[PDB]
């Protein structure tokens, strides 16, 4: 079977076969699309199927797919499987996982560069402790003063269940936000919660704007422990503006690293619940999402104010000025600093050369629209005009419950 | 089987149940998705009018009243005897506005039950289309006062005898290839301009020729006829703060008039329905004016604003784009011609929805195009999970009638 995607800017037609792979379910059926919903153990039993697909596709990219030692491997894993209930991947198993779990990623933006990818294994890791030298040495590997290298950290997998690795922190650098008794957020309101967390936990809030978050981690199903990150390893970008002197006066700053510590990595059926990965930033998650929401720093109208644009009507479009120019002040700022960032036209434009050398390599590249077209001038790249299909193959980055709704506190 | 959409700015949440009502096919499956793909006998039709008067019935509290089982044992008996059946008025009118109420990529349904309903079902000839659609731009500009109708020709019957509008918006520009290998005009017509000249037409060619209307009745090959200038409200693209915006010599047309789809009430299919409303700005700013594939007018902007073009990360296409926007709805306002923002557009769908879910337990909507073409995140829509499926009524696409008619 063959499906094919349109696009309708250049009449560019693409045949998808590799969809026939996917067996993970959607969401959505005939009857319903739930393309717009944000969120739409295991025993031996439904183990090996799992490692056998992994172990064919694996051996299939090497090119020795049926040799010794394709037959070799399978028979170990299964050997191992049946005796100890899991099993254990070789290092080249990993690295090969994890890319392909980018690769895989519909939501990513940023696939071009999906082969370029440092794995730290960290599979022999078993305290907090280390696990926190474990992500300093991944921060100051991946930003490399500013000529940032993408970079995944894997602690060990799951077992019982009962011992996960995690780290709680979303993402392994973000600010801390504090709700006043007034109803005002101080910082990040998307991080009050956590924020609420590690000052329980012990941590020492500063109450300011941008403070740095600690890591809060935790090791072999272990209550989870606070570190701070030495602030040295922790490179921020002050923004200002190329033109408007008084934009570094609204004290703004963010952090040139973003990186993802709260999904697990599924490979071969195995389940890494603690595997950190980390690229560089596309302009518009920071100007747009980061400082314009309204649920986060929310700074259009102060950005406005001072822009002296008309305010008292929305059809003076004063938000959609106020937007651009806070977007520009962040790539200005970052490249101006040296700190790898990518602008969403560029970054489109790559991801559009990807996807079609991905149809022409591999059969297909499944795609998630909703979230591939950047939050602000959406039809003015290339992505808006693309038809994408979109389906779950794996190794595969997934979603899971946030781990102080589920952990079995010790004391 | 009962389905919950969350606003991730609001926490909002509503529970979705008007999705079980629904029939026809999305064109996903549990293994893929198609959210983005942009098109994915008297035996049929006793269901299809059982339904759709079930509904009727119901909207009017009436349901299993004498009234509702007499008119379903009248409607049955005309379907057995002659294949097909009638509308009254008052499901005609019902039928139309809530193909508008369905419609799940349209982000103006808050205005679905003001739709001003044109009968023209007693319509032959292409004269007399062409009668019905001079009397449906004039009372829907309004002077530039806009308001909502519809005008619905006669149903298929055997499929040989369609009513069709040839063209694809009842006010459009041509567009024309020359040897420079350029488009002059609006590249997506130079198809249909080529077919209105291999039929008669004499063309000014020019940038923004309003196109001339290719009417088909009853099956007939289709004919010519010049929309009166005088109903066709253009306005020129002017800047509140750029004096040289006016020298690009932009304008557009005032009123949007979808006039190729196919309007489905009661399993009766509608082949000739020219519906109409007002603008979004971004309609025309964005799209119109700034697809690389249509007017495609950045380029141009960007250098009257002496902006540096050299690299993508200074946003030169994007605070042009802004700015055309800008001119596009200060023209329209300073004209007096109705015009939507985005921004107000879709806090008006975001309160719909909220209307919809609790009057009627969901609204179909695609979010895919739903979100405005520029800005985003920065809109309401943008953070509503939203659940896309098909009702009936509705306006559904059909071939494009060139590729199908026998001449
Ligand atoms: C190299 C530069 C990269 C860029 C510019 C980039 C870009 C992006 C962007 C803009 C998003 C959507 C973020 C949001 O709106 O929340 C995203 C999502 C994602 N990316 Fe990347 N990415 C990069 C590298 C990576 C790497 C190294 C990985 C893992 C190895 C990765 C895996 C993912 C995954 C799993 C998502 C989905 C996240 C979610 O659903 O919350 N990306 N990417
Ligand atoms: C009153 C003001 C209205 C506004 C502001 C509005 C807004 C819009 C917009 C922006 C689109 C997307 C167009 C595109 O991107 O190609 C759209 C699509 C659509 N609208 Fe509306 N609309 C209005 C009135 C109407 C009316 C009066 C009807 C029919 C009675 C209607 C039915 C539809 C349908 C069927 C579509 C999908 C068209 C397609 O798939 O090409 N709308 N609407
Ligand atoms: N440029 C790069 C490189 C690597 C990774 C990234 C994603 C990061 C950065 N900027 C946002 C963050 O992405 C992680 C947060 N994404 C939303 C998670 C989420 C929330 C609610 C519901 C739901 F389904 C999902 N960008
Ligand atoms: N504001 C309003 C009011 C009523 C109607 C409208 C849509 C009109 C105006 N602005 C665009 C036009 O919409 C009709 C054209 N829509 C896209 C048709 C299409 C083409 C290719 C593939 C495909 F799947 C669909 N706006
Ligand atoms: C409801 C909707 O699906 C949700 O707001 C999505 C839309 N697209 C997105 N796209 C990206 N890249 N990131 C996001 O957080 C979202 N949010
Ligand atoms: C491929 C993609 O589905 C296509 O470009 C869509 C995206 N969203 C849209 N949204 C609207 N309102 N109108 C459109 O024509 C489109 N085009
Ligand atoms: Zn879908």
């Amino acid at each position: 079977r063959f499906l094919k995607v349109k696009n309708w800017e250049t009449d560019v037609v693409l045949t998808d076969t590799l969809h026939l792979k996917s067996t993970l379910e959607t969401g959505c059926t005939e009857h319903i699309c739930m393309g717009s919903i944000m969120l739409p153990v295991r025993t031996k039993d439904q183990l090996f199927p799992l490692a056998k697909e992994f172990l064919d596709q694996y051996y299939s990219s090497i090119k020795r797919f049926g040799s010794k030692a394709h037959m070799d491997r399978l028979e170990e894993v299964n050997k191992e499987i049946e005796s100890t209930s899991t099993y254990q991947l070789k290092d080249t198993e990993l690295i090969y996982g994890a890319k392909h779990a980018w690769r895989n990623a519909s939501r990513c933006v940023g696939r071009i560069q999906w082969s370029k990818l440092q794995v730290f294994d960290a599979r022999d890791c078993t305290t907090a402790h280390g696990m926190f030298n474990y992500i300093c040495n991944h921060v100051k590997y991946a930003t490399n003063k500013g000529n940032l290298r993408s970079a995944i950290t894997i602690f060990p997998q799951r077992t019982d269940g009962k011992h996960d690795f995690r780290v709680w922190n979303s993402q392994l650098i973000r600010y801390a936000g504090y709700k006043q008794p007034d109803g005002s957020t101080l910082g990040d309101p998307a991080n009050v919660q956590f924020t609420e967390i590690c000052i329980q936990q012990g941590w020492k809030a500063p109450r300011g704007r941008f403070d740095v978050l600690p890591l809060l981690l935790q090791a072999n199903g272990n209550d989870p422990e606070l570190f701070q990150i030495p602030p040295e390893l922790v490179l921020e970008v002050p923004i200002r503006h190329p033109k408007f002197d008084w934009f570094k006066d609204l004290g703004l700053k963010w952090y040139g690293l973003p990186a993802v510590s709260n999904m697990l990595l599924e490979i071969g059926g195995l389940e890494f619940s603690a595997c950190p990965f980390s690229g560089w930033y596309m302009g518009t998650e920071i100007g747009v999402r980061d400082y314009c929401d309204n649920s986060r720093y929310n700074i259009l109208e102060e950005v406005a104010k001072k822009m002296d644009l008309d305010m008292r009507k929305t059809s003076s479009l004063w938000k959609d000025q106020a937007l651009v120019e806070i977007n520009i002040a962040v790539l200005y700022s970052f490249q101006s600093d040296k700190v790898t960032i990518v602008d969403h036209h560029s970054a489109t434009e790559s991801f559009i050369k990807h996807m079609e050398n991905e149809y022409r390599c591999r059969g297909g590249c499944p795609a998630d629209w909703v979230w591939i077209v950047p939050p602000m001038s959406g039809s003015i790249t290339p992505v808006f005009h693309q038809e994408m299909l979109n389906y779950r193959l794996t190794p595969s980055f997934e979603y899971q419950p946030d781990p102080w709704n589920t952990h079995v506190w010790k004391g």
